[PDB]
């Protein structure tokens, strides 16, 4: 119908909330996810008001097309929202309720940068069409805002659901509208990632440091190369599970430094053999004797600069 | 129409019932999966009767739009349902009855913890929309709840199918509701779980205990490292019909004590080997006999201390 | 409109009639399957009839709700099917010809138990509503069956498709109703199977029998343990077009066979070089000599033994 | 509206052409692909006519429900096809014009015996609905059939884009149709075929018989053994581009000889070492230097064989 | 309604303009992309006008099926787009407005020749449908054609988006029709690539070069072998990011360069043996000692010429 009357100057203000259900399928390379969550709506409209004669319980009739409903827009959405209308009730003031229902696959970006241990925030975006007698600004309500205990992400836990209540006033094409933005705070459960992931790496990696303790070229030619594959084979299972990511993570700077170390131990073989062949033996042994040490101080403290480069 | 009269100030009961056809496509990844279904109501409204002089068959007209009908709507569903209505009828008395059938996508959490020898509950919620005049409550319907021969999953058998007759009455965004839950207990077959994971595992970790019945050191090398790629390919092969879950299982514990016990091997095969060329042969004898009745020993043990604390 | 008078007390007979266009996406893990298929109709109602005086050709009206259409709907599938009707005419008597053409995704068991020469029967199910005058019941029309040539799937030869004259009356959610059942017989074609994945894994397995020829420690072990990685990459490329059954095949039968047969060269390669240690060379060479003969005998024993419990 | 009067007693005849904007998706499994095109069509009915007196622009009024327009359906399509009509324009003699677009998923066989250097043939075949009054044949009009620049194949050049003037009339279900047929010639590039797939292949075998100038048993076993690996898992990686084939190819006949010459392989080397060690190196000598020659000639003349069989 | 009265000699003209939301999910093996997009419209027309005198804000009615609304047709798109009409206003003079939002798959070639430092041209292709009064012709609003800062696309960065002013005349199906052009240029981020695929595998490459510092035969061949299978499966794991392209690219290119670097490598250390076990070392020596340095060079220089061929 036709929109409210201009005569209160004051903007028609529209309390919303969003309340969750279910967070489901996180998809980490189109970094979308589908959410399942009631929407509420209230505004006041003293046009159309109640009597107090006809009834004491606010008699609240559900119009369709009777009432002006203003339309809502989530804006990074790839397809418009599965809306059930519920309920429309009106008050005696005519304070108009409103209640609906939603499904939506929703665009948000990913920072796979601390991968195992990351934290990500997930963005909601709202929107009002202006009108042309009244106007609309959006106002958050604090009672309606809430996610149900049956909200379960495969993977993460769910620290807050807040939303600014500030909007974020532009002009578009020659309009100027109102956002309000819904915020999402999740963290990754990273303990089943170390017995899972690293702690075997790191088991092929001490297995191929055995050869500092050998003269045997043969045996050391077999052990380094092999575990070399065994690593390749092992990446390839690990990235099964790994987001493809177009830039650099964590994970990537520890495995290519597990290919330099592969590649400065195969060196260190070819030295110790080529120098016992020549009839230098004490400068074999010196330099056999040096790395056995010398190898894993360098990979923890690499590894300490790295975790200092990354986590800090 | 007009909902029923408020003078009969009992609450308006619908006896519902859903009749299974077949439940197909259980995925894992996203805890999803399909249903087919029928959907039986029946409620009782003397405001529409039926004067038995019309017939004494009970005439019972199909109306659309011409009778009040209570909607029904599922609360852990990705989309609305698929709902085909196929006849409605009206008794002498005035109580209607009612029957659908429906398609859906039901979300329901599942706990990979036991992942070979697991049991899953899963649950369909169902509610029922207030109406001004009187009240509806939600009742189970003995006789129509079932499910029929033809239902078969893959992989599971279905034990049984009930409705647990308490509503749990609860209030949201300022409006009383009423719940129905609807569970389905199912077992995993785990039979051909045995000779397809297990045994061949066994067989391969059993190989490479031969390296404690020899002296040679390139054969000892050759045979460890060649069975852990070995394992690792195995577990390349295995991962494939695992889903993924990011938390503790007890194929995963396993699959980590593998991995202990091929780095402890090569650690003894190492020192066999040390203290050989040291000359102290004695040593090396008694390690490696030592460790022939150690390995298994402790491979059992650790076996029924992780089947004690994952299934007790 | 109104259904056929109750007068002619006989139930109003449908001639259905099914006819196959193509069948395709033959998915064997959810077990479904999708089709192409018209679908004919006829029924006689003397209320609607045609007189000879307007035309000699039988004037036959395509009547949208000027006629009583019996529906039909279809059992096992996930969603109602995509109906495009064509043309709908009366005959002078009354009796109505009708024509549709659908695409259906249908659910259907198949039983994966001799999968390489396995042969598999796909079901459609057919019932009627009932209507409240008069009563309809189901029958086949032999000359609307069958199928076209351009009838391909993609692995498979069709043999016959036939439909069960008799129908299935029984009474579901207090009401009787009846039932079609249209059956498809399709054999798979198994030549391909051998070249493609039989004779390789053999010339594998053969080859790891050349190390009861040989006395060298280090080429046995070789032998061996790189032939049972060979195998397990098999198995690994064999995986990826075997369909994932829960259940017990006689391929995967074939596989932990060979398993065995590998975890037993193990120990006699083992075995044979602990008693050449021990200087009994004449033990070593019977044992070895016994094993060139012992092992083929044996294999050939449990593959006809096999073959017999699985296709007999 | 009516059909055209039957005072013409001659069939209404329709020009149709359809104008290919570009075909994407060609699906090897499922053996579909999806088209993107326009649809036109013609035919004159003077029941309808044009005064050249309105105007001499011939008034060409867009009528929807007001002229008799026939209907084209698809046969070998998934789906119905997604139609956007564009405009309809009557003639001053009544010869209607047509314009459509639509995109479906077709369903055609492919033959892939000649899989890296093959040619396929698409085809679409379209019926008219008959109609009571008057009859419809169906024309092809060759100044609307063609191909924009703009349609693209990945992996495939087009040839040509031609339609049989001559109809398929026969008898379906008691009615007479006609059939018109679009045929699609393409060709397959095959030049990144051979330095992806054919020359590494020949690499890898011409490794291993590099064992044939050798005395050394270990070596031998490494080179052969280590090779036919390499080969596998060289195979594990083509079978990801290859469609999934349930019969025989010229690849596959390649694969499966490879797989017999290392099988061969293996068996020589074995009776090269079995002869030397029992004391007649000369047989030995004479058998490697005989199968140095043997091996090339011989895998030469089969795959001469083999191409003058697949492509003869 | 009827089209603006053919009086204006001057064709109607639609000022257009697209603003982009984000750019997701750009598929290479099908070349495809998904978009969501703002669209305008403007358009003058003195047969709808606006009184002054009724109000000095312009007033401005959202008509529907009350004024004449020019429809704009995507050309490149698999299905029709997701339109949302949002508003449309009228000015004084008939300056009427126009505002969309829309969803589409558009269909794009790409060219992966350059893969790892390549940059693309993404086009939208948009068409005017003609009327019988007035003419309609396509123009471009500088003012309304953007992008968000929050247009990520998965891996590339955006440049520029523009549109060219000059439509592109022709005659289609018997009619006029102009098309407009929207590009979209985006280059590809290549420095994850380094440390992920390139490094590594020179890595590789460079440990089987070890082999020209050793006279062991066993080791020499185990190196080069092992190293090879490594090389596979790192290329078993590279090509699970790698669109499928059946043509020519420089990274293709290389790999077949490093195969045929190993197999000279092999036919080296065979030479060498052979060499020796014939009693010329000197000849030995010096065959090794060239190829320390000639593999090296040989490499270098085959490198940049296929950096100079592909990149210049
Ligand atoms: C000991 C020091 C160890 C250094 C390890 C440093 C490291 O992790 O650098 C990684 C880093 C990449 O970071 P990501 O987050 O992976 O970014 C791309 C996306 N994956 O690497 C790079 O920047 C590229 C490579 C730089 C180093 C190249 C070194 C080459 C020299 C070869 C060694 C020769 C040894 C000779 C011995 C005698
Ligand atoms: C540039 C591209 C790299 C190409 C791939 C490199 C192949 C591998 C090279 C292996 C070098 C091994 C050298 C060796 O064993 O010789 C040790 C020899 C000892 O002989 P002496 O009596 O001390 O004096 C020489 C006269 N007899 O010389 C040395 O000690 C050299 C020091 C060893 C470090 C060499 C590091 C090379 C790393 C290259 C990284 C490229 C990136
Ligand atoms: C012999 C004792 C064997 C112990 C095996 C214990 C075991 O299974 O622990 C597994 C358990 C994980 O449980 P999941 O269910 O897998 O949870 C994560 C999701 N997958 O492991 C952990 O808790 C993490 C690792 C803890 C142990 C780490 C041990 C490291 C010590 C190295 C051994 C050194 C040996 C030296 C010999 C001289
Ligand atoms: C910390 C990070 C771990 C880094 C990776 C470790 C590389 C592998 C280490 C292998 C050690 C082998 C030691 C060996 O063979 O020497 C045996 C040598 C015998 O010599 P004796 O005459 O008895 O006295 C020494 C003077 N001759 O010493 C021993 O017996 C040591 C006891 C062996 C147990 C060592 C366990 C080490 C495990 C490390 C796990 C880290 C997690
Ligand atoms: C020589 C005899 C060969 C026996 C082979 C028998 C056989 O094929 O049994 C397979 C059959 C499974 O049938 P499927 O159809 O695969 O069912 C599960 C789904 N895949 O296996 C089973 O029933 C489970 C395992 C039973 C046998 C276990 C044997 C373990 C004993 C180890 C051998 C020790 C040898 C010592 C030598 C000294
Ligand atoms: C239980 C879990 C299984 C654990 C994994 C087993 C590791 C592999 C065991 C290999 C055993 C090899 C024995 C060997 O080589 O010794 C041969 C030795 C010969 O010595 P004699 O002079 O005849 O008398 C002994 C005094 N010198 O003894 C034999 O002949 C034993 C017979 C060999 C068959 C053993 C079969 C064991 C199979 C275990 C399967 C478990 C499931
Ligand atoms: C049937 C199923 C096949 C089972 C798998 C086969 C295992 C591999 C068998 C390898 C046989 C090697 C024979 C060998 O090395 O002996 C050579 C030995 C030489 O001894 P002489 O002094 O000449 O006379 C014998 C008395 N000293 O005999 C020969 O020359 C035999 C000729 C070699 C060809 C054998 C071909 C066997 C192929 C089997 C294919 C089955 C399919
Ligand atoms: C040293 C020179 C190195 C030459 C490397 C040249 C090169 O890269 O050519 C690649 C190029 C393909 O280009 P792509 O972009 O990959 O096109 C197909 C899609 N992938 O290769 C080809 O054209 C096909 C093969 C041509 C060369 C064939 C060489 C065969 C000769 C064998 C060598 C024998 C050595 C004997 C030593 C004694
Ligand atoms: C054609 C299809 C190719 C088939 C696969 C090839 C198998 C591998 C062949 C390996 C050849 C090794 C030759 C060898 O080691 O002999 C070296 C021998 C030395 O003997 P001399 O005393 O100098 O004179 C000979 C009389 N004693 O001869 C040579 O030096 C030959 C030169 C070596 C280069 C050979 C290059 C062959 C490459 C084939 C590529 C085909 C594509
Ligand atoms: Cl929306
Ligand atoms: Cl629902
Ligand atoms: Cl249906
Ligand atoms: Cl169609
Ligand atoms: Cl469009």
């Amino acid at each position: 119908v036709s929109p409210p009357p201009p005569i209160a100057d004051e903007p028609l203000t529209v309390n919303t909330g969003i309340y969750l259900i279910e967070c489901y399928s996180l998809d980490d390379k189109a970094e979308t996810f589908k959410v399942n969550a009631f929407l509420s709506l209230s505004w006041k409209d003293r046009r159309l008001a109640f009597d107090p004669v006809r009834s004491g319980v606010r008699v609240k009739t559900y119009e369709p097309e009777a009432i002006w409903i203003p339309e809502i827009r989530f804006v990074n959405v790839e397809n418009a929202r599965d809306a059930d209308v519920v309920d429309i009730s009106v008050s005696p003031d005519g304070t108009v309720q409103y209640l609906e229902r939603f499904s939506a696959r929703v665009l948000s970006p990913l920072d796979f940068r601390r991968y195992p241990f990351d934290s990500q925030t997930l963005h909601i975006y709202l929107i009002v069409r202006s009108v042309d007698t009244r106007n609309i600004v959006l106002a958050v309500d604090l009672e309606k805002v809430g996610k149900n205990d049956d909200v379960f992400l495969t993977g993460w836990d769910i620290e807050s659901f807040t939303a600014v209540v500030k909007p974020a006033n532009f002009a578009l094409e020659d309009r100027l509208e109102s956002k309000l933005d819904y915020q999402l705070r999740i963290s990754r459960q990273y303990f089943s990632y170390i017995p899972n992931i690293i702690l075997p790496m790191l088991f092929i990696l001490f297995i191929s440091w055995t050869a500092f303790w050998s003269t045997s070229y043969e045996a050391n030619v077999t052990l380094v190369v092999s575990t070399l594959i065994a690593h390749i084979a092992f990446n390839i299972l690990v990235e099964t599970n790994l987001p493809k990511t177009p830039y650099m993570t964590y994970t990537g700077a520890i495995i290519f430094m597990i290919y330099l170390f592969y590649f400065v131990a195969v060196i260190e073989v070819t030295v110790q053999h080529y120098l016992k062949v020549e009839s230098q033996p004490a400068r074999a042994a010196s330099i056999t004797r040096a790395s056995r040490i010398a190898f894993p101080v360098v990979f923890l403290l690499a590894n300490i600069i790295l975790a200092f480069l990354f986590f800090g």
